[PDB]
RNA sequence: AACAUAAUUAAUUUCUAGACAUCCGUUUAUGAGAGGAGAUAAGUCGUAACAAGGUAAGCAUACUGGAAAGUGUGCUUGGAAUAAUC
């Protein structure tokens, strides 16, 4: 899931928000949490900030 | 070369990339040298034209000649024969 929301910025296209929604529930780890952390702000920072 | 993401406010992205390459040509200038016209203006050689200009003049064309010109063939009068009579 990290590798297509990548592409998808690197691209600048817009991330679903079912894809954000999928990375937060399947966070299994302490570490895994720090990533989603920064997938949430890039998130925020794209063109569907307001579909979380 | 023209799709793809996204969508419980709605939007993002694509919507391209080479080859502007020299032409075939066309004008104008340069002019080795070879000519033409015109004028300058005292000559030189003849005397061709103007008188029937001393071979009437001229046209076309051909040939010929220092030069004007000469000669042949046809044509012109822009010559003449001012004009009663054996
Ligand atoms: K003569
Ligand atoms: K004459
Ligand atoms: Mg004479
Ligand atoms: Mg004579
Ligand atoms: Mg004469
Ligand atoms: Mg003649
Ligand atoms: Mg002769
Ligand atoms: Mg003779």
């Amino acid at each position: 899931l990290a590798s297509l929301m990548d592409k998808a910025y690197e691209r600048k296209l817009p991330v679903s928000s079912l894809s954000i929604s999928r990375f937060v529930d399947n966070i299994a780890s302490r570490e895994d949490l720090d990533s989603a952390e920064y997938y949430l702000y890039k998130f925020r920072h794209s063109p569907n900030c307001w579909y979380l």
